């Protein structure tokens, strides 16, 4: 399908930012009520984001999971670069941890699993997220995490490991490390590097210095303790943060 913007209704912006904005649309002939990322080409190339906007084309379109966020086509214009996406109703983790402080073990080890479980679909497909933060989990009808923005995936530095911020070689262990960082924000309410300053932070994180308030359980602790690891390596499989007690446990 070639696609125009004549062929959608744009209703309100669903999120702002650097690039353009996502708005909430709805596809004239079917009425499909989808997603549509509206990104200028003046920023774009003025920055050189062309590979990545293709990276996310190419990616999302291809990977077909019920906790991945799909992209159905794309177009362009004189200005424009229009993104046709799934809609998530419930919006982002971001927004939720928001309304909500932090959240129980329950929420947080049934995220974790769904977010482990695709994980595990692209790492089998050798595709690693690289940005794996709230902004960028979505939630479905039944409250489902979907996983958005593939933009920086390939084959602030708050979710970063020490390899990417230190522009060392990195591979799937860069999103082992950032599910560790969530699992302390969805318990927390903040994330464990969390600094005033960017310096700060990057102090933080090349040194691994997080420490748990009271509240934090002994097997919440552990899990975060296996996944924030400085050594990649040392990081465990997707399959052994399933099967962590913790988290058989608490997820459902
Ligand atoms: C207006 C009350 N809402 C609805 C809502 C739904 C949203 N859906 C979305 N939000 C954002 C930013 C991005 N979205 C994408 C996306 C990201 N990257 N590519 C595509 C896909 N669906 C969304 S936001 N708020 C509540 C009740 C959920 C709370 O706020």
């Amino acid at each position: 399908r070639q696609w125009a913007l004549e062929d959608f209704e744009i209703g309100r912006p669903l999120g702002k930012g650097k690039f353009g904005n996502v708005y909430l649309a709805r596809e004239k002939q079917s009425k499909f009520i989808l997603a549509l990322k509206v990104l200028f080409k003046a920023q774009l190339e003025k920055a050189g984001v062309e590979h990545q906007l293709r990276r996310e084309v190419e990616i999302q379109s291809h990977l077909r999971h019920p906790n991945i966020l799909r992209l159905y086509g794309y177009f362009h214009d004189a200005t424009r670069v229009y993104l046709i996406l799934e809609y998530a109703p419930l919006g982002t983790v971001y927004r939720e941890l928001q309304k909500l402080s932090k959240f129980d073990e329950q929420r947080t080890a049934t995220y974790i699993t769904e977010l482990a479980n695709a994980l595990s679909y692209c790492h089998s497909k050798r595709v690693i997220h690289r940005d794996i933060k709230p902004e960028n989990l979505l939630l479905g009808s039944a409250g489902e995490l979907k996983i958005a923005d593939f933009g920086w995936s390939v084959h602030t530095l708050d979710y970063l490991p020490p390899e990417m911020i230190e522009g060392r070689m990195h591979d799937e262990k860069v999103d082992l490390w950032s599910l560790g960082v969530l699992c302390y924000e969805f318990l927390v309410g903040k994330p464990p590097f969390e600094a005033n300053t960017y310096q700060e932070t990057y102090k933080r994180i090349s040194r691994v210095e997080f420490t748990f308030p009271d509240f934090v359980t002994e097997g919440a602790r552990d899990l975060i303790s296996r996944l924030l690891k400085h050594n990649p390596s040392q990081r465990p499989m997707l399959r052994e943060v399933l099967e962590h007690p913790w988290i058989t446990a608490n997820s459902s």
